[PDB]
């Protein structure tokens, strides 16, 4: 099993979408980069602000897409393509509907799920890479789902989410160490304290 090289955290740009539900992967990616002092930079050769660096001892690429949620293959696509980057060597960060604030889950494979940034990236490089799934909770009906993830969460789901996401983070080692596995069911296994 092949190391995660590349981390790729979905979201939209601009600071009216920076604490909204949608930028879940955003916030995953930002944390991650200034955990180990990674600065992320505008790349617009890949319309998107990316970094690399050092990650308990493997040299990591981290891409956040600048092309707003549903465009993110323009970014996505021709960076892994350009740098050579295996499917199975990236793992994305997404905001996930079906899963409530304080659940995480890394998964591997499956289709978009009818996450519409996810829509934008099986179709070019196949559906081989890593996902993790931060849960961001349903809001009762499809009519509502839209200005949900497009919507700030109160304090509680907030924190929720963030203790999910410090957990992940603490993970991110066995990941990059090519521990896929063992990262899955630790990730897998959290609960709120």
């Amino acid at each position: 099993m092949s190391n995660i090289s590349l981390i790729v955290g979905l979201g939209n740009p601009g600071s009216e979408y920076a604490q909204t539900r949608h930028n879940a992967g955003f916030w995953f990616v930002e944390q991650l980069a200034d955990k180990y002092g990674i600065t992320l930079k505008n790349d617009p050769k890949f319309h998107g602000i990316s970094g690399r660096g050092n990650i308990e001892g493997h040299d990591v690429r981290l891409l956040l897409p600048m092309t707003y949620m549903n465009r993110s293959g323009q970014s996505v696509v021709p960076f892994s393509k350009f740098y050579q980057i295996a499917p199975e060597a990236i793992l994305i960060a997404h905001d996930e509907l079906d899963m409530n604030p304080g659940v995480i889950r890394l998964k591997t494979g499956g289709g978009h799920g009818g996450h519409n940034g996810l829509r934008d990236i099986v179709p070019h490089i196949g559906p081989n890479f890593h996902r993790l799934r931060i849960g961001i909770g349903h809001p009762g009906s499809k009519e509502r789902v839209s200005g949900h993830v497009l919507g700030k969460a109160p304090s509680n789901e907030q924190s929720l989410m963030d203790g999910a996401i410090d957990h992940a983070l603490s993970k991110v080692k066995l990941l990059v160490q090519g521990q896929v596995p063992q990262a899955m069911n630790q990730i897998n296994a959290y609960k709120p304290a």
